[PDB]
């Protein structure tokens, strides 16, 4: 006494979503939360659909060689959602809407008080270089965001457990390297 | 006279490797790519699945409703073929294989004789900034690369379709920064 078409209907709006999930470009910024907001809903069909299927097995009464798989995914779909409780940990941290709109693995943060800096970063780097100017942005490996503060003496790079801090030591201005209309500061990892 | 346990095991399948491929993380390289393998049998197994609900269709003869559903499907997964093939060109142009392991939206590559390096980038930026030695290592925005020969004064942003050139201006030493062991090397963009 449980539908079919409904697991039918099911799987193939999550074809759907998972196949457009691959083809937005993560240049934009909105297009960043579209992204995931598709991802989103993707995630959500993907345990409804499992979850049905699992029911049809109760129907069915072969749960023998089909309970240890289930449980795998449920356990990897729990897993993700504690990874989705960090990730809202990690954004609260950094009280910047950046962390869920990219996948870096590290964000470099610092407080201002008119503003809050979030930019992503890959690894751990013995120094790290801050690029403002050229409508001045800053942006680290073209990551880019925008002005409204200038920069801090000390950052912090953020991750799901553990912080690192940043201090400055040098500002290279547009007379010292050539470049024009843009500044470099540089920022290296303290130890205590 | 179509099977349906198939359907079930391979939805449950999909499941499996859809939820697995949420788990792994982008830290380390060979990590990457046993993320992307993943993703790959993913990709595949959706394939597969919304393949054959389209045959239980065409058992149960309900094309009406879902034909149109699953021409956008099959676009959409003719689009992603065609930009594995595109990511594939831009690994051909890059003459590396790291590419096909990141996410990136555009490449900073540059030919030696002896190795050629490539590394993630967001964003066309008007400025580049290279920082090598801390084992010496070449890293933008927390991306690394083991070194093996010296920087050249000409880099190439690579993308889908268009690359932009760098051209070395400044090069920071040690003794100009503060920063012990590392040295910082500043590209800005050419126009002709």
């Amino acid at each position: 006494s449980l539908p079919f078409g409904w697991l039918i209907v099911g799987v193939a709006l999550l074809a759907v979503f998972q196949s457009a999930s691959k083809i937005i470009t993560l240049k934009k910024r909105w297009q960043l939360a579209l992204s995931k907001g598709v991802h989103f809903v993707c995630n959500l069909l993907l345990l409804f659909v499992t979850v049905y299927s699992h029911l049809l097995l109760v129907a069915a009464g072969l749960e023998a060689p089909f309970l240890y798989l289930y449980a795998l995914v449920y356990f990897l779909q729990s897993i993700n959602f504690v990874r989705i409780i960090m990730r809202l940990w990690l954004c609260w941290k950094c009280r910047s809407k950046n962390p869920l709109l990219y996948d870096a693995n590290y964000f470099l943060c610092w407080h201002t008080n008119c503003y809050d800096y979030c930019i992503p970063y890959n690894s751990v780097t013995s120094s790290i270089v801050i690029t403002s100017g050229d409508e001045h942005d800053y942006q680290i490996g073209g990551y880019t965001e925008k002005w409204e503060s200038g920069v801090k003496d000390c950052v912090v790079l953020h991750s799901y457990f553990t912080s690192d801090y940043y201090q400055l030591y040098s500002t290279q201005l547009s007379t010292d390297t050539g470049v024009e209309h843009v500044t470099f500061f540089i920022y290296n990892k303290i130890v205590d």
